[PDB]
């Protein structure tokens, strides 16, 4: 480059337009991002340079043995579109900056892609849609090394993302959440926050950024620094949100109160728990073979509408796509598993002849019910990363349960076999093998049914030996007397290894994953944290039991911020601004470094050598002349 | 004692150092010059 | 028949049956113990 640099650099030459387009084009296909960077930093006008033949010329410059390459020819010009669309999804697929960044992001060319990101307009967008694409292609490539690369760039992506919107938002708030919060036409008119939602970009939720803007759409129009005390009071007093205590603009002010995203979620909160209150009374005292009652019709007018609510927020949550998006969330299984199993309950109970089994399937359904009551926890700032936390512990507790299994097995088989009770009944057997030493583990120890000497002495066992009588209902008619001192030597043991070392070893293995697992949960809880904002901001204003009136009008008709084009042209324009401002910096706190100092250093150490090797020689002359 | 310390420390020292080879380099250029003056003049 | 054996012959499917295996060994063992031992013959 260095050639490059000192032919370009002299006055007495100036180079014609063509030279330079001939030259772009060679280092463009030969990847040589230094020389595309001098080329265009020396007054080269891109807009006029890119041509469609050219486009095609750089796409079918793309590898024989590349994924790129294969989609292309499997889509079938370049139709890279149709790539794209199949690619992202229809939702957020797409100066000609945006082209190149695409085709460098597509042939993972990572220079060249950062080059033109740093020359492009819709730099965060872009950047998260870089991930997203990134990401996606990596999903795809067979070999391990494309895909780490692929992984790495769109890391890397992320970042530059991240830290030019923390470079925006320290600058004004309201801008970088009108840039945040936008469409962006390259990218299928989807706003940042969809994007990094795709790309599962957590880092970018989780600064404080896009932290607090959540938080202001949470509280709708209401001040964020509203408390909760202050909130409930007026819920449960309508009349009193017109007063002073809850602040606003952050008949009107009623729709403002009743229709914020935090309101709506205790609205719901409050009708849940009214709804399992109604179900407990129903279930308790009300459920009888008679013919359903006042309450029951109720409770399942209660269950309709919430089987309404789910298939609203199910189609509304390409259908396929937002099908799978609704069935991806555990919160929506746990609502579609209750709901089966009321209508089971419900079908079989009204069958004349399964009364009890509908009784029991709906007994089964209250606590799946109840069940969904943590999804309160995990709007709370302290305990919502200890939810996730917890989901992880599952593969300790099947650990656990695991060897559990094993040690009841071993340990009741073995003691069943010593005792030879009487009444060896199959249920019996799987009892006095399973449930009783389950329960020894909570205290539960019944020696007079183990321990012979706490027994009465009798021959009722025509065998020949020695028999005792244990008082035990369920614990045989007569045990035998031979090896009891065993049967008190295997109970010690047991109650060593299940009681102290197991639970021991769970508390463990909890505590451990625990103090793994916390730091990427709360990055984790940060990110859901959007979704559970997106949820309660489209539902109705209504709680589940009237919502049947909302749903109703939803049927009668059968996140956005609108910008004009010189808004959005000077939203871009201080977006520039502040990217140029961060790149800058980052290049200055690079060439400041210690390595960078003893390197350029050295460079003129070597420098100083050269010059005194020359006036060496120099001087030895005029030496030789003077003499 | 505090500005002391911050002046002893091995960042100040590489600055000092490039400032002081940069000084050098310009003392050796303007050697080479007049001494290729100084070989025109006795010639 | 090469994918049969191709099949039955992974080391995973080996593992498998064999563990199947001693669940059923475990299974008949705790059967004979409990009922089947008896001081007549076998
Ligand atoms: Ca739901």
């Amino acid at each position: 480059v260095d050639i490059a640099q000192s032919e370009l650099f002299r006055g007495d030459i100036q180079w014609r337009s063509f030279h330079l387009e001939a030259s772009l084009m060679d280092a463009l296909l030969n990847d040589r991002p230094e020389f595309v960077r001098l080329l265009i930093s020396h007054g080269l006008s891109l807009g006029h340079f890119l041509t469609p033949m050219r486009l095609a010329q750089l796409y079918s410059a793309a590898p024989s043995n590349s994924l790129i390459r294969n989609l292309l020819d499997q889509a079938s010009p370049p139709d890279v579109g149709h790539v794209l669309r199949m690619l992202l999804g229809k939702m957020c697929a797409p100066a000609p900056w945006s082209d190149l960044l695409l085709w460098a992001l597509l042939l993972n060319r990572a220079q060249m892609a950062m080059y033109f990101w740093e020359m492009g307009s819709n730099a965060v967008s872009s950047a998260l849609g870089a991930c997203l694409l990134l990401r996606v292609m990596a999903r795809l490539e067979p070999d391990a090394e494309e895909a780490a690369r692929r992984k790495d760039l769109a890391f890397k992506f992320e970042g530059m993302g991240v830290d030019l919107f923390g470079e925006c938002y320290r600058s004004s708030e309201v801008r970088a959440a009108r840039l945040l919060l936008r469409r962006c036409p390259l990218w299928g008119d989807a706003t940042c926050l969809q994007l990094a939602m795709q790309a599962d970009a957590r880092a970018f939720f989780a600064q404080d950024g896009v932290q607090s803007l959540l938080t202001q759409k949470w509280w709708g129009d209401m001040a964020s620094t509203t408390p909760i005390w202050a909130l409930v009071l007026a819920f449960f007093c309508p009349p009193l949100i017109y007063t002073r205590l809850i602040t606003f603009r952050k008949l009107r002010r009623w729709f403002h109160f009743w229709g914020a995203p935090v309101t709506i979620f205790m609205g719901n909160v409050v009708s849940y728990l009214l709804f399992l209150l109604l179900f407990s009374r129903v279930l308790l005292v009300d459920f009888q073979p008679a013919p359903p009652g006042s309450l029951e019709l109720l409770l399942y007018f209660w269950a309709f509408t919430l089987l309404c609510e789910e298939l609203r927020q199910g189609l509304s949550g390409s259908l396929s796509q937002r099908l799978r998006l609704y069935l991806a969330d555990s919160w929506n299984q746990c609502d579609l598993v209750a709901l089966t199993c009321f209508l089971l309950g419900v079908g079989c109970r009204l069958t004349p002849g399964l009364y009890h089994l509908g009784r029991t399937v709906l007994c089964i359904d209250f606590m799946v019910f109840t069940v969904r009551l943590l999804h309160i926890f995990t709007v709370n700032k302290q305990l919502g990363p200890k939810i996730v936390i917890v989901s992880k512990m599952m593969k300790d507790v099947f650990f656990f349960l695991f060897f559990l299994g094993v040690w009841l097995v071993a340990y009741g088989v073995a003691t069943e076999g010593l005792l030879r009770p009487r009444d060896s009944d199959f249920p019996s057997i799987l009892r006095r093998v399973f449930y009783r030493p389950y329960l020894q583990i909570f205290g539960q120890i019944p020696q007079e049914d183990m321990d012979v000497a706490l027994m009465e002495h009798s021959n009722c066992s025509s065998e020949p030996g020695f028999w005792a009588h244990p008082p035990g209902a369920q614990a045989g008619t007569c045990v035998s007397q031979y090896a009891n001192w065993l049967v008190v030597l295997l109970l010690v043991i047991f109650l060593l290894v299940a009681n102290i070392l197991l639970v021991n070893l769970l508390i463990a293995m909890f505590s451990y994953t625990f103090g793994k697992v916390q730091g990427n949960s709360d990055l984790y809880w940060k990110a859901q944290r959007y979704r559970l904002i997106r949820e309660f901001h489209s539902r109705p204003a209504l709680a589940p039991p009237f919502i049947v009136i909302s749903h109703l009008r939803l049927l009668l008709r059968q996140f956005r911020v609108y910008l004009s084009k010189e808004a959005e042209r000077k939203l871009l324009t201080w977006e520039s601004v502040h990217k140029e401002n961060f790149l800058l910096a980052r290049a200055r706190d690079k060439r400041e470094s210690d390595s960078e100092r003893l390197k350029r250093t050295s460079q003129k150490v070597d420098l100083a050598l050269k010059q005194l090797g020359h006036i060496r020689e120099y001087e030895q002359r005029l030496k030789v002349l003077e003499r």
